């Protein structure tokens, strides 16, 4: 009754504290299913339209590429939720609500940045194709901002030249970046320059395209350890991870779930969200890094 | 019957007079309690591996922490007022009422200012734990608008280290400075072009986002608990007052709650001859979880 | 019948998967030709007049006249499309329907204009028709977005003699740029503010113009038709490895195509086969070899 129309508006608060933020809900494909536990999207070989005379209809080089398309489906639920002291929620409104849908979603968005980073990296240390491109001298010779910044932006001039190399189209394509030290890149573009408009961003966070791709920052300073060791992808050796759209798989179930209960051994109430379901996979291409050896 | 109906005006008008010179009202966390004497805060539980592959469940591990409310409560009524020799009455209204008006609510917000900034003082002093940034050169060494403006904003980087690296909402924050400064990062902003009108912003009586935050310029900066060694040079806690202008925070990191609105009536009392009004508020004031605080340094 | 209503309603989105894609889609010549497969555009090559009364003539001066005409011819079919497994069909709505939409889309509309940049950019070597501008500095000095990004505008001066002293109507007109650039510009362009709410036309995807022209950088001008990018100099000192910096203008160039685009397909099953097929016709450039210059470095 008056639990349940509390409730229903608890929900919808949980949905909008996650899509207004995370990294995600872009930087790839995500579909709806039902009962499927399941999913399939293609990859791209990419296409063209070529100078076409009707002396021949081609449909040939579609036949040298021999490239498939890898679907996946779900693995195991992500989502997790807690415990409370009751009697607020009914009545009131504005500080205790608006206190808690907060915090769930800031709980989503850690979630998304958790799943993606991994199947990101995971992808291929494993042996674009492959990752690896560093240089920048293992960090010793450099520490310093100015000394950052500038050996960055070639590495992916690089990594751009890399992609045509490997082909793959170039639009959206992504570059997680470090939360920090990317002061450098902007240390290194405008020195002096309070100048922070133009260099740019509404709507989020992110700084605009320098030099191909685009800059957006996190947490998440995959192997939590071995600096080599065959695979090279890794725990904090490492920066950059420029993946790109549609490298990556995942699914939902449904919009979304929750329900609550009480458990005697922590008394009052107990509030749990079933929901988020989607576990990221990786599909091959892009996917490189830098990190100092 | 005719005062009972000036003094309800008032109320109202210096109701909508203390949200003005008030720093704070949003941008802030805040609750109305209803006949409560306290409350208490969840900080939570931000962060959550949700990786569900059957075993155990929410374990004793998790059990081990402390995520608990820190309660709080009044410290007791907090509200002021000033004495007054009546003559206006309900005549020369509009001007010279309003000055009384005045000279209480932007003081009944002025021991707020530094509640907030008292908590924020508090906050890294004593000894996550957000935090600071120092130099580039000693105070002897900051003259002009020039030298003054920029190292703020070679500050500002390593400022959203803390605020990015250790986590938190990146989407709403606030930094709290002072005229002085104000003035110089401003000054480093746009040199050129006329004046800081030509800036589209204050309609809202703010700053649209500069790199990272948004700017709240304060006032003062001293009220109490100030409780912090603000006088002391130093003595260990760099943290201190008139170090530097460097404190900020952002939001959910503390704020509280109230009671049932606002209230005053006045009387008189004549062992000087005189009639005097008494304003009433709970409000209190909340500390609560570590993050997001700390400050420049000049050594 | 109803499978086919649904491909109907897929192609009607797409139109939308093409639209919103193309950097060039307005803003230059378009006609449409019926039943025939061609047509050809008048330069008009524009000598003055005079007043004469004692002449009586014509003669003279309309043999002075130097107008030259010329066709373009139509290609014969340039088209992409695309390989499906059928699933979901009507089911499994909005998403993943679109997602071949948009694949197919961007890919026409990317072509197409790359198609359009390749033709004027090259457009033009015999050996404003003339007039590309030049360096201001060697490029290897150039460090941050204003460094190259002031001295853009210095070179627009000597766009806008371009554009004025060789005639043309100055009215309407497009910068075509890489969006390399774009900061480079808006740097010096907008320091002040967060006026870009008051800077008009952001909201049609574009920036309200600089002196003449107007900005805009889309996908890349690379890729690679093909104008000499590799060659240093060779002479045609027009090419790539240099510059963003063609010039034109509205109505410089453009053709023709037949009917929209249209589509249908069918089961093959050589490989499990029901794959999708577009078509179209679009054309070339030619069209008022007097419109652009560039920009370089050296």
């Amino acid at each position: 009754d008056k639990l349940a129309l509390f409730l229903k508006v608890f929900g919808g608060e949980v949905l909008t504290a996650f899509a207004r933020t995370s990294v995600t809900t872009s930087r790839h494909m995500v579909r709806s299913i039902s009962s499927g536990k399941s999913a399939q999207f293609p990859v791209l070989g990419r296409t063209q339209a070529a100078y076409l005379a009707p002396g021949e209809n081609l449909d040939d080089k579609r036949k040298d590429i021999k490239h498939t398309e890898k679907v996946i489906t779900i693995d195991g639920l992500l989502t997790a939720d807690v415990l409370i002291y009751d009697i607020e929620d009914a009545m009131n409104h504005y500080d205790v609500r608006s206190e808690y849908t907060s915090q769930l979603g800031e709980s989503l968005a850690m979630a998304a940045d958790g799943a993606v980073l991994a199947e990101i990296a995971g992808l291929c240390n494993v042996e674009g194709t492959a990752t690896v491109i560093e240089t920048t001298q293992n960090k010793a010779a450099l520490t310093d901002q100015v000394a950052l910044g500038k050996e960055i932006i070639a590495a992916l001039t690089k990594a751009r030249a890399a992609l045509t190399k490997n082909y793959v189209p170039a639009a959206d394509r992504v570059f997680y970046c470090d939360p920090d030290s990317y002061s450098a890149i902007l240390a290194a573009l405008m020195p002096n320059a309070a100048n922070y408009a133009a260099l740019i961003d509404p709507e989020k966070g992110s700084i605009r395209n320098v030099m191909g791709f685009e800059v957006v920052e996190v947490p998440h300073l995959f192997p939590a350890n071995k600096g080599e060791g065959n695979v090279k992808v890794a725990k904090d050796n490492v920066i950059g991870l420029f993946m790109h759209r549609s490298a990556v798989g995942t699914v939902k179930l449904r919009d979304l779930a929750l329900e609550r209960a009480r458990r005697a051994n922590f008394q009052a109430d107990q509030i749990i969200a079933k929901y988020a379901m989607g576990h990221g996979g990786l599909r091959p291409e892009a996917a490189g890094a830098v990190v100092f050896k």
